[PDB]
């Protein structure tokens, strides 16, 4: 069970971090981006695209050049304000808490970068049900995230794994968030059991890219 | 790091002793030939000190390479298991390694999968004791788990919980220390304590180190 207090802490961390977010971005994402981009540019991101947890809009920029229309959901109005600065004409932002979310449309593709590791085990399944209902017939879900090597989990052998890590902002405020590293095989297996077909690959050391078809 | 976690960890290994070999260190069997090429580089010779010898898996190798082995472990149960190997040149002694100041020196000190059980607040004192046990010209070598260099910053955790919970067949459950350290991280920390170190990932998830006092 992941406490609701961890989940609120994570969203406030990002709320408060939003204005200094780009000063640090996601560690080493800038090293892994061309490798991830080879997958993102493979052609499945097109038509009407949904982006979840769009943050300050780094991925939203790429999604915007590939798609006709982008709908981009983030839990933080602050993040949405920062992303607004990129002036992307074909993008609508909506504030939305992703742990309390029932889509009412469908899109040709759904994309998220570094969101899934902030979804704890006990919410993973309801989150993936809503994504499933968000994807149109013929569409895919793609995402980027951190990964670990397949054997690490057994090397550690922890029956009660630490879901959380603690971060610190420029001004010294301290917040715990969810950070679950999942291997490509562990993700593939779990999503396969929820009815998805998945191609999940480490495309650069420490990063994976996934394509999942409902 | 509470005294309680230290004690819990030693109790875990004391109880696991009889069934340790049934499971061994996860994937060490995959890495062992890569670790053995370093173990046979020639530095393990003469009078050798092994720490946390456990059921004697590495002791057998050191026994074949050295003239004499002194092997230390906190668990009398582990020592009795290692006795079944019948190693003629090895002396076992029971020793709590968090309260240990050697009285003599050896040509080489070795341990496998011990350092990850030493939490950051006991690190320095453990290395002070090790340093005083190495003779002039000797080295310390060790094998352990590791991570790629970037994982720590990807995770970016201010207050790393170092504890993990293990549960034995019979249902008894224990907390132990399990700190993964990359080669660079270990290199920087030991250099700062005066050691000069060659630490390498020799098989994915495993490192081997050679350290000179
Ligand atoms: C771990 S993701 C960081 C990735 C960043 N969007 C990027 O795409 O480069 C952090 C984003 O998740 C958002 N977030 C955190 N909790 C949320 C929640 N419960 N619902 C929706 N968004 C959430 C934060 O607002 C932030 O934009
Ligand atoms: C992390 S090592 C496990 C693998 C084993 N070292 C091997 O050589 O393959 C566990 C060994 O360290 C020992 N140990 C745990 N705490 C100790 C302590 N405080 N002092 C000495 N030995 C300790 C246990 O008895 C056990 O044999």
């Amino acid at each position: 069970t992941t406490s609701h207090g961890l989940i609120e802490s994570q969203l406030s961390y990002y709320r408060a971090r939003a204005s200094e977010y780009d000063a640090t971005f996601v560690p080493y994402m800038d090293s892994a981006a061309p490798a991830a981009l080879e997958r993102l540019r493979a052609g499945n991101i097109r038509g009407d695209v949904l982006e979840l947890a769009s943050g300050t809009g780094y991925w939203t920029r790429h999604l915007s050049g590939l798609a006709d229309r982008v709908t981009a959901l983030d839990g933080s109005a602050e993040m949405i304000a920062e992303a607004g600065r990129h002036g992307l004409d074909n993008v609508e932002f909506r504030q939305q808490d992703l742990f309390d979310w029932t889509p009412d449309r469908q899109w040709d593709a759904v994309f998220f970068a570094h969101w899934l590791a902030h979804v704890p085990d006990d919410r993973f399944e309801a989150f993936w049900e809503s994504v499933r209902s968000a994807v149109a017939p013929g569409g895919v879900v793609e995402f980027v995230d951190v990964t670990d090597h397949e054997r690490r989990l057994e090397q550690q052998d922890d029956s009660e794994p630490e879901v959380a890590v603690r971060r610190t902002l420029q001004d010294g405020r301290s917040f715990r968030i969810v950070k679950v590293f999942r291997s490509p095989a562990e993700l593939t297996e779990r999503l396969t059991a929820l009815g998805w077909s998945c191609s999940v690959d480490e495309v650069h050391p420490g990063f994976l890219y996934a394509t999942c078809r409902p």
